[PDB]
């Protein structure tokens, strides 16, 4: 069918132009699209470097030539929050957006220098960015912010935009993928901006990921190898079986996600990608002009309260096309990122002392990290801190599932696995000072004020 | 010696016995073998009090659910299973005090928590 | 003059939409033709209010079940159906007042009465 | 567990021409029961030897005597000791020396209860 | 294995005239081809041959042949489990008449219309006999020629020692069992009552449960039996749903065996469950020649599928585990010169196993005739299906909670399911489900019409 068509211009009512060319090479290669085995072996020991066999931090004059970028796209709707999932409070009066800074603050005073701090928004986050980034006014920090990719969303059964217009309302557009960066750094001018600073090097994070602290030693061991690409990687536990991980496919390192799953196995294929990236802005710079891109699409369906597709692109994706691309392995604290309030249930814990803007894990926890498992009930930040005032004692945790309306009193300890199901209907109120070990708790009980 | 732990394979409770009576393992020569193709460890089974009885065990579990692809398993209250029920990832069902759950033959729980009362009559 | 009843093939209800869009039958040149397989007559479906609107009848039955081998099914209340459920002979599905039932995938229904409550979340 | 025990002694026996002996340590709770139920493997080469552990007297908290008056008080005020009185058994019982005098210098020692203790030619 | 030596040598129990050495001989013959085996090569349907219509059948018997007829039921089980003491035959069913007074009433007209004496011969056990030998004394005065027998006494076997579990003769009724309905063959052999038979001029025995209200002496299945010379015939009905376990017709090689589900391999049970295909099921409505039994026993040419079955009986202490084996009386069709069955009506297979059949039999549906139920002529359908819960067991529960039978013509199926009591004049029409809620009580008021409806809850009826 091909079927040519396309809206030349939308209203074409400055640049956009730029940003429906990119599009229109990733709708092109859908149409074309829609896995194989052939050396998908394991990954050499050369391509994984392990973060225990790294010496020396990097000097002040390395130092001066990094830039931290922050996605930072994304609502926080999922937690039933409105403005950017960064702006959303984790600990002690403290927002994610308010972590990194406090974080560029400490090296930016250790070390006398200046580490440019820049923000990638989306239509959905810019304007309520440059709001509140009023308050580190004073605080030397320099803080640069830029817009991604506005795309339109495709009609499923017309397969033209949805929008009409080019103030079309902000329903029938979406920001792509976090892949988005390369193509959003150059065309903004950002990319520019920090080589004219001399910046050579930036390291990207999610705003979600509290763990995503500089590290001198990796800045080192990048540019004491001259790789243009450095993925950090930590170990797949049992609560990452999904989720991308690093392959050797050929001699040129790739990684997948989706027959052709024995994979699945934490033994034979052991590591995955923290979305900790480590690039050079000069071969980013490069790859973009030489049209050298090209990554696997991701197609998304939805509905438009009209079914879509999206179309995004991921950020592991271009690994491919870099002078060295190798991989890290980084211990546990380097990821942990907070998609959901069993997340900040965990990070608020007894578990963590705050540092310098950096969540430090207790000494005398004896295993990994306790997996957390709260029910739709907690899905709201406000309705999690109406039930959970006051965050249970978990050093001794392994395991925790809650399930219906279930309220905890102040110094709850919680050890082994603890499993509390509230009947259909009924409320369990979880009187202060429990010690709950190795149990199932279910019924209903009320706790009134005499 | 570090053996496998296939050599430790002991029969404590009725727990034990829904893991050796299971899908899981292959009757050769008077020994238990293990399916070549289960991914990860053995599975970890918590059955309540009321499956303490092998006589009440097999009331209530007469068929032996699918459990390769199973890592936990958790059930409280009064619960049966209807024949050919698969059990994959973590699995926790919990009856109601004083109710009944019977799981319909042929059901795949995955990664959920079942709660509530429902009975299954002949018609 | 007296037609066999593939003939009279009305769709008035949510409950006719379910047979229609069923493994019982197969669009051949604009015509809908019934499983040459099929035993008895077509079966006899009642579904209740919470299934009047379409809207509401396929967020419920989002994937139609296997109905081949079915007579007559009836369900009463709020009842959702996981993907790939067979019904065989009747089955009788009836929410208790006020409650949810969610019937697992796979699940095999025949000859039935099923009655409470059973509610299915993700870990 | 003794079906699958007496049944990886006769492979054994079958596959090295051979004749191992299988010894059972019972307590007066279970000697008895086992040389009743020991009669089903007449007939197939299994040489299967039976011996009794300690029978030693629960002591009162408060008196800190002997709960049994006589050798014939009931069975409440007795116990068997540990597994660790197999040294004892097996030489007060006569079993360590009647082992000798057939050739044997090794035991492999296993719970009734193990599935998976199966004799191992490499260790 | 052998072993069986301590079994044989143990079988000198013999702790006086009377003696069992018979018995103890056709039960260690039992035993040896048990240790065989301590498959079925899925290979046919009947032939159109040996299964013939009841409606392609011609006239009804002379009365020369009805001179040659004895009739036969099996009177061995007990009421127990329907909770009754004594004998099932013994049980009421409707208007004061038991099972064992309708059977004689149906022999006594019979003999007053064609002016006979047919011989009605019980079967009896070591349970039943005694009590029946009591009761049967009623009959005095009335025509009707009773003879009774006892069946074999078999020992329990110990499944460890695999011994006999008794050590006397007159070791305690737990140690013994009576054997099957295979038992027959023997028992008539054994206890003379073949040859009382014999030396009448009887020729052929109509064999049937005393539960079975429909095993009426048909003189049309005479005729045909005698006409045709066949030395065994199985009376066949239809699987409806409620029968897809028990025995059908197979005609495995060119002659007629039939498969119980027990004999069948794991796979290839749900092709031999199909209503089609396979279509008929045994009544245990079985005509035989009494000259072909006498024989078959004597050259021992018996060898009947052994069924083994495991109990546990307690003296002081607790229980110890036995295996029984006993027989069925189709499994011998194989034996007997030209061995076919006939499909008859659902009317000739009434059986009463459960509550849930004494509410149909005591309905409505049935009227008394010459000691025979007849279905209301106007009934459309064939017979309602009926599924009574766990509380409705004992016939006295049964009577508690429905001492009114409701009205069930018009009726296709009911189930009830826990505490349920109904109220006088009650209708019950097409489909009824009625569930209790888990420990609740319904009362469904006096004359309530339930038609094609699901009731459910808890509702409670108190007199002010
Ligand atoms: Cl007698
Ligand atoms: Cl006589």
């Amino acid at each position: 069918s091909v079927a040519a068509s396309q809206m030349r211009n939308a209203l074409n009512a400055k640049r956009f132009e730029a940003e429906m060319d990119n599009f229109f090479a990733l709708f092109r290669r859908f149409l074309n699209d829609k896995v194989n085995w052939d050396r998908i072996n394991p990954p050499a020991p050369n391509q994984v470097v392990d973060y225990n066999d790294l010496g020396a931090e990097a000097s002040v004059e390395f130092l001066n030539k990094l830039a931290v970028v922050k996605l930072n796209g994304g609502l926080g709707t999922s937690m039933g929050c409105v403005g950017p999932k960064s702006v959303i409070e984790v600990r002690e009066g403290m927002s994610f957006l308010d972590l990194s800074v406090r974080q560029i603050e400490h090296l930016n005073r250790t070390y006398n220098v200046n580490v440019p701090f820049v923000l990638m928004n989306s239509f959905n986050t810019d304007q309520d960015t440059q709001s509140i980034i009023k308050k580190y006014q004073g605080h030397n920090v320099d803080i640069i912010t830029f817009n991604q990719s506005r795309y339109p969303r495709i009609i499923k059964d017309s397969l033209l935009p949805a929008p009409k217009s080019f103030d079309a309302p902000l329903q029938d557009w979406y920001p792509p993928g976090h892949g988005d960066v390369f193509e959003s750094l150059y065309n903004s001018g950002t990319l520019d901006k920090l080589l004219e600073r001399g910046v050579e090097y930036i390291f990207l994070s999610n705003a979600d990921n509290l763990g995503a602290v500089v590290d001198l030693r990796i800045l080192q061991h990048m540019a004491d190898t001259g790789a243009e690409y450095i993925m950090e990687l930590t170990d797949k536990t049992k609560a990452d079986v999904k989720g991308g991980t690093i392959i050797d496919y050929e001699g040129k390192a790739r990684l997948l996600e989706i027959q052709v799953n024995e994979f699945k196995s934490i033994k034979k294929f052991k590591y995955f990608n923290t979305n900790n990236i480590w690039m050079s802005l000069r071969a980013i710079k490069r790859v973009v002009e030489e049209n050298e891109l090209e990554m696997e699409i991701i197609a998304n369906e939805k509905s438009i309260p009209q079914a879509i597709y999206q179309l995004e692109t991921a950020v592991g994706a271009a690994i491919r096309h870099f002078k060295n691309a190798h991989g890290v392995n980084v211990p546990r604290r380097r990821f942990l990122p907070v998609k959901t309030c069993s997340d900040l249930l965990l990070v608020k814990s007894d578990l963590y002392r705050l540092e310098h803007g950096q969540l430090v894990m207790d000494p005398n926890r004896f295993g990994g990290v306790p997996v957390i498992k709260l029910g739709s009930d907690f899905k709201k930040v406000s309705d999690f801190q109406k039930r959970i005032p006051s965050i249970p004692r978990i050093v001794e945790l392994d395991h925790l599932t809650i399930t219906g309306a279930v309220n905890l009193g102040r110094n709850v300890t919680l050890k082994g696995t603890v499993i509390i199901v509230a009947t259909e209907g009924s409320t369990i109120d979880i009187p202060p000072g429990s010690v709950l070990e190795n149990c199932v708790v279910q019924g209903s009980l009320r706790i009134l004020e005499h």
